[PDB]
């Protein structure tokens, strides 16, 4: 009691076929003969199938790389192109089904309208038949749907007989030597004379062009997406769709090229329909071909003005025949086959667009009832949305709307084969191997050309429904994650580019600051990542180092859900950072090798930004050796650094996005910067930059000095000072501050000799020496007096940035190093910035 | 010197006032009032002015947001949408500007021809009398704008007092009771029956449509943006432009309105002309309502023949003012002002668009003089621009090709505050208290309505041009890291993996074929890194180490080999491949297989090396990354002008790859060779498939296996099967493995783990008698396993053999090493040894 | 498990037999 599959007979080619086929073999094919002659009505199928042709090789070329599900056409667009390309047209495709159930259903109740009202006595006026008859047989084709999808193939196996009986009436009928009744009416059974006559063309009429032509014939040879629209109902769609929709184009069109250049080797364009009009001998000479097999329309070919032929009767196609009702049969069955295959498919496609939840309020459509989950709810929306535009019943000017509606699906089928074969990511590896890449892209250019040459202003409503639909689930963001090819595309672009910086040297005149940013997890201390992404955005590199702790190096898979839950929440709050993080047994050595292995080929860090260590005081002293290694480190390895402060300390550890100060306006405070090395030109290219930007654009910049060295830049510096007295004895409590903030670190020894110092100082490097403390007693002063300076001068500003001292390796020792950055610093309002460069021209242009 | 600025009265509103008035002021209001009457004229004022005020709305939040140069109208849209439509965009709205001089320019001309005609004799023809005075006029414009924007400033205040003083006359002249020729025409004094009369349409003519009256009003209501495009020369752009803009659009639209109710109130529709048509008592009756006033007007009602009144007479304000002369000074204002104000916004756009960094399209043009910093080759180019649409004089063809140039810019503008205040762009954020965004929308949407309505076929040419710019703009650093970010945000896919490589390649020209296998599927697929350890102690980066690194990335370009180089420097080589593995990378383009070769001399190097280099495998697993083995019989070093040619650099032929799939890792050891034949020297290459199995299940393992490898579309030829995988060797094989596995022999007789341990502490790498027992079969296992190798791929391309791996702590390093060398010793062709991290690579489906 | 597995059809499908973690094979027991 499985639910049943279809073989690609009966499930693919048999519904393409027949969707196909519609009314303009039988009521305007002829008339195009004769209009356009055989040689351009040849010509105009065959332009018409190049753009079916190719649409068909990508359609078939896209379901063959992978497994297909029960989505029909909307599931392979959406799965090969994405949610935004892929539902927005999944939506008007759906639509424009729903909407061709009515306009079949029309076409046919025009047809019982005319047989009715030549034979008796109509219901009511001509429009209100159509009206009745319409809506009664769009019930019947709701019950049938309803009824399960193997009625369903049954009803379509009928009507695909009564067409093929249509055909080979017609076929016997061009064959027997014509009756009075039909000889008079133009058909007299082949000939070579008038064959040859109707070779070139004979326009007449307002709309006897070429592009007149095109423009009636062209909308009736595509539909062929019928039987790629039952996916999930196909035994194996990979080898069912190629096969089915390729045969199903071949063959019809064979029967159209047949059926105008049989027709046209029949029938004669002016014939008068008058039993009396045999020729008669001593006439004169009379006019046409007719002549010859004894008949005489000169009178109506002169006048103009008689009423049957190839090009004046619309029904030459129905007295040809053997038997007359039987065209009428197969004009039937065109009809109504092409109505049950729009049904059936816009309930498959709409169901499968309602479970993928992009659109709101529309999830009730998507529910499936009994065994083979048959969206019972979805036929009865598309039974809705046909009864209201059958009750409309004038539908002329509604066409041109929906057969650009689908012409917009055909140039996103040829776009998803183009896009997916030009990014080439490993993984698209199609079992269709008969298309081509450029094939598909001219077919969605030649789409949306032949859209517009339809007609411009429903082209306009096309295009402007798939941009509304497409910028809505863009701005939506529905988190739906099926691979696809916009997906990989990303990657290849962006190692493309990455890749061309290496035929680029090294260069001075393009020195860029390219920072490591120490946070540790991102969110314990977002003020980092806010003023190192103010200054570094859009211009240059940023990379939030992590270091994990711990004696075990193993990067189980769990270890990648958290690097993906920090790499999010730098999405969110749309901070540009990159984020790396490294396993080592402690900070300093992971540190390291964040220093030495991170970046890419010329793109890699050159600046280390580090917080500040604000409980050394009360820490084992074994981690302050490690601090200060960290910066010994920097400098070794040709890096600058800078080290942040805050009064309040940045880790905010001891759901919504925390709040700095560092995304607020500043105002009209100042930023003072005191220029006491010539490190290269970093102290004064970070407030620069920073103050560049809008929120620090109001402040004014104040360098000090331990003019025209500052000028050569362009730097737009506003005020330019000197610092009033750095080397003199400050205030006595300020100096004991200073004495006993350090004399727990020191060795107390007298003086001795370094090596027996060195004897005890093996065990704890911190340990100060006496010899140490005196021969660096004037800088130590000079750091404790620079902080009276900075209280007096920068009392209330917005940012302080103050050059970096520099502790001589070996003979200064760790904790005296730390407590010179904890002197400089102490007791400000502001965030302080300590910087220093590494000695490289930097300010050698403007950034 | 001291930049010259302007208020908000003097630099708004008078600019826009001024830009505003047109000569639809003085010649086509009162038609227009005559044909559609009061109410619905007020309606056509209301109607356009809603869009011009809904788009001075958006205008003027974009002015409260930051601070702008002159010109940097344009700079939204290429912040929000891309500086490619902000690019093309800009350089449309500059040229729009530099046609409206010409346009603007010949109005005048025509009006002084035809003033001149009159009262002297014209020179030479109507034509050219044009096409002199046009580019006389031109001239002296820009003579006036070039030479500084104070000059500029007070013409263009003289301008706004001759129109003051033509609105004074106008309506002092309406005030005045009728002259006996002045009611001949049609004034009378304001009165009452006249006012209800003209209060419903009357429509006459080929134009006389409510369409055809908005058609001729609405583009004479824009050019708001005349004072937005010199913010740079504003003293407060931020109050200046918001206050000013919004009331010149309220001060003209009052003016307008007050025009048309007041000419309403006071001339009649239609008059004779004649004085003679004084009405005496005895003829008939009176056919009119000015027979009230005693003048006899059925002359022209009755047959449609009189060429005064106020719907026939077009200068109807140049005799209801109290003086003619005046309205034509008006005139010469309301044309001049216009002509200016589109000369300086096309130089301040032109000027920004040449000094703009991120379009060069047009910033070639020439050399400005900035010294009194005026935009001279900013405006020497819209002078040429309107000198040679003046000389062309065609005009009425080319109004709405250009009408819609301008709404293109609106549409655009509009769009572009919609979307960064839908997708809360970081750097959007305006202080204006009456700004919504869904005004913004509905600004963009009728302003795409109303290109189409006013001309279909000049919206489709002002579109086309758009894209023309924007898709030839389109077809180094700051692109590979706008691109390396926006790979943050693509999730990652099983459809979508790439295999990025970590070869441990040491000095790239020690070695060439190893970079020249993996550089091969790799090539435009993924990334790759050639990775190298300086040995030695801590050292110093210095510049020498980036002068080599320089010379390697040089040779690597040399051979077009598509890679990065990255360099560490540890104490032995282990410890720095485990630095490049663990931060090597950028994001989500990180390694994830590890590539080495093979150590060919391990039977007789140092047995410390060999525990180094299977804890490089080891560490590999740790970090669950992939593997590859690569050995050739001639060694891979070459160290022991022309580079270095290897086999991997020809054409391989006919040959084949034979994969011995033995183990599921995931399908990387199918997706290497799949990726090495997609391309030109291996796509010849006949690939056979080798899967081990049982004997009396030879067909049903052979079908269910070519039935997996046909799921996942790779493409192999054959599938074999092997048997005899199970039997023992060969004795003289056997002995060969157990006589080379004897050095390595620990001999301990048969003892406890710890006694063990006691004397392999000291050396790890021995083997003890228990692991030699404990794997007998699985080495045994090996070495049949390389005769079957041996038997049957004698003489391919490439060999892939699945790699073993051994239990951390249950193989000693010298045992693995020995299986490695058992499964590939005595073969001619490349081998390669590969083991995914068993995690799929591969997939069925699509989603 | 503990034994490496040879090829098989299960353990590329959607919906028993799951092919043992690198962890599996590799990490001391
Ligand atoms: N696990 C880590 N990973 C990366 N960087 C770290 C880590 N721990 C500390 N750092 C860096 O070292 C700086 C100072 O070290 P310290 O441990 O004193 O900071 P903290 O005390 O954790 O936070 P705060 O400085 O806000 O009190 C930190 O601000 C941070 O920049
Ligand atoms: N300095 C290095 N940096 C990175 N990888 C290396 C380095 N030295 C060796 N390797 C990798 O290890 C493999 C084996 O190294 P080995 O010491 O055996 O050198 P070899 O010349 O390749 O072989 P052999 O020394 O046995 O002739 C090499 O092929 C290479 O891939
Ligand atoms: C005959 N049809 C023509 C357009 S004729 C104009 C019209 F009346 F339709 F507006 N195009 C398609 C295309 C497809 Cl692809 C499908 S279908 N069911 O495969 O998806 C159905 C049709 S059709 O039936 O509408
Ligand atoms: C009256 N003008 C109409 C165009 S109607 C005449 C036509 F161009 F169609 F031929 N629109 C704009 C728009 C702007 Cl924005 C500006 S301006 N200086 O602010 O940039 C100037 C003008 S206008 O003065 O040319
Ligand atoms: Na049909
Ligand atoms: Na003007």
């Amino acid at each position: 009691k499985e639910p049943v599959r279809f073989g690609w007979v009966k499930g693919v080619m048999i519904r393409c076929m027949l969707n196909i086929w519609g009314v303009i073999l039988y009521l305007r094919l002829p008339w195009i003969t004769a209009q356009a002659g055989i040689v351009l009505t040849w010509i105009i199928i065959l332009l018409s199938v190049t753009v079916t042709s190719i649409t068909g090789l990508s359609i078939s070329a896209i379901s063959t790389n992978g497994k297909v599900k029960s989505g029909g056409t909307y599931f392979l667009i959406s799965r090969s192109l994405g949610p935004e390309l892929g539902g927005s047209i999944g939506l008007i495709f759906a639509f424009a089904n729903a909407v061709g159930v009515a306009m079949h259903t029309v076409g046919f109740a025009a047809t019982v309208r005319d047989l009715l009202q030549e034979y008796g006595a109509p219901i009511v006026d001509p429009i209100n038949d159509i009206r009745i008859i319409g809506v009664v047989s769009v019930t019947v084709l709701l019950a049938i749907s309803l009824a399960g999808m193997e009625w369903e193939s049954k009803a379509q196996v009928l009507f695909f007989l009564v067409i093929m009986v249509s055909f080979a009436n017609y076929l016997v009928g061009t064959l027997i030597p014509p009756s009075e009744d039909k000889a008079s009416k133009g058909f007299f059974s082949y000939r070579a004379d008038i064959f040859v006559q109707n070779l070139v063309p004979d326009w007449r009429g307002p709309d006897g062009t070429f592009f007149g032509m095109f423009s009636i014939f062209f909308p009736s040879a595509t539909g062929i997406l019928a039987g790629a629209n039952i996916s999930g109902d196909l035994k194996d769609p990979a080898i069912a769709i190629p096969k089915g929709t390729l045969m199903a184009i071949f063959w019809t069109t064979i029967s159209y090229l047949a059926i105008s250049a049989t027709i046209g080797s029949c029938v004669v364009r002016d014939a008068s329909g008058v039993l009396n009009d045999t020729v008669t001998p001593g006439w004169g000479a009379c006019e046409g071909l007719a002549c010859s097999y004894g008949w005489n329309f000169t009178e109506c070919t002169q006048q103009h003005s008689c009423h049957y032929g190839l090009i004046n009767y619309y029904q030459t196609m129905s007295m040809v025949s053997g038997f007359a009702p039987l065209i009428t049969a197969g004009i039937f069955g065109a009809t109504l086959s092409s109505a049950l295959a729009c049904l059936v498919s816009a309930a498959k496609v709409f169901q499968c667009l309602c479970e993928d939840q992009l659109y709101p309020l529309i999830g009730f459509f998507g529910k499936g009832y009994g065994k083979n989950k048959e969206p019972v709810r979805g036929y009865l929306l598309a039974y809705a949305i046909a009864v209201a535009f059958i009750i409309i019943a004038e539908l002329n000017t509604i066409a041109p709307i929906i057969s650009n509606f689908f012409l917009c699906s055909y140039a996103l089928i040829n776009f998803s084969c183009f896009h997916a074969s030009i990014t080439n990511s490993p993984g698209w590896r199609p079992s269709f191997q008969y298309y081509n890449k450029w094939a598909a892209l001219f077919g969605a250019i030649i789409s949306v050309v032949i859209m517009f040459l339809l007609t411009w202003w429903a082209a306009l409503i096309a295009i402007g429904v798939v941009l509304f639909l497409l910028l809505y689930v863009i701005y939506k963001k529905p988190e739906v994650n099926w691979g696809s090819s916009v997906q990989a595309g990303s990657y290849n672009l962006a190692l493309s580019y990455s890749v061309g910086l290496n035929e680029v040297e090294d260069h001075i005149k393009n020195y860029r600051p390219q920072c490591l940013v120490l946070t540790g997890p991102p969110n314990f201390r977002p003020a980092l990542v806010d003023f190192v992404g103010t200054f570094t955005r859009n211009l240059s590199l940023m990379i939030c180092g992590h270091v994990l702790i711990g004696p075990h190096k193993q990067r189980m898979p769990e270890l990648q859900l958290i690097a993906n839950g920090h790499t999010k929440w730098l999405n969110k709050r749309k901070i540009k950072a990159f984020y790396s993080d490294v396993i080592a047994e402690d900070l300093r050595r992971g540190v390291q090798i964040l220093m030495q292995a991170a970046g890419l080929g010329r793109m890699k860090p050159n600046i280390l930004v580090v917080g500040f260590k604000k409980n050394w005081q009360s820490a084992h002293p074994a981690t302050v050796e490690d601090y200060i290694g960290i910066l010994h480190d920097a400098f070794d390895f040709n890096y600058g650094v800078c080290v942040m402060r805050m009064r309040e300390g940045l880790n905010v550890s001891k759901e919504e996005q925390a709040t700095t100060i560092f995304q607020s306006e500043q105002g009209k405070k100042t930023i003072d910067i005191y220029w006491l090395f010539d490190d290269g030109g970093l102290t004064l290219l970070i407030p620069y930059l920073l103050g560049r930007k809008r929120r620090w654009s109001k402040c004014k910049i104040r360098v000090f000095v331990g003019i025209s060295l500052l000028s050569k830049f362009r730097l737009g510096f506003h005020e330019v000072h000197i610092l009033p007295d750095i080397n003199q004895n400050p205030r006595a409590e300020h100096t004991k501050r200073f004495e006993d903030m350090i004399a727990p670190f020191r060795l107390n020894d007298g003086f001795k000799d370094e090596a027996t110092v060195n004897e005890m100082r093996r065990d704890c490097p911190w340990k100060i020496s006496d010899e140490e403390i005196t021969k660096n007693r004037v800088k130590s002063l000079r750091q404790v007096r620079l902080n009276e300076i900075v209280l007096d001068y920068s009392r209330d500003a917005a940012l302080i940035v103050i050059t970096l001292p520099i502790g001589r390796k070996g003979k200064c020792p760790s904790s005296l190093y730390m407590a010179w950055l904890e002197t400089l610093s102490q007791d400000l309002r502001p965030p302080v910035i300590l910087i220093r460069g590494n000695q490289e021209n930097v300010l050698t242009f403007y950034c």
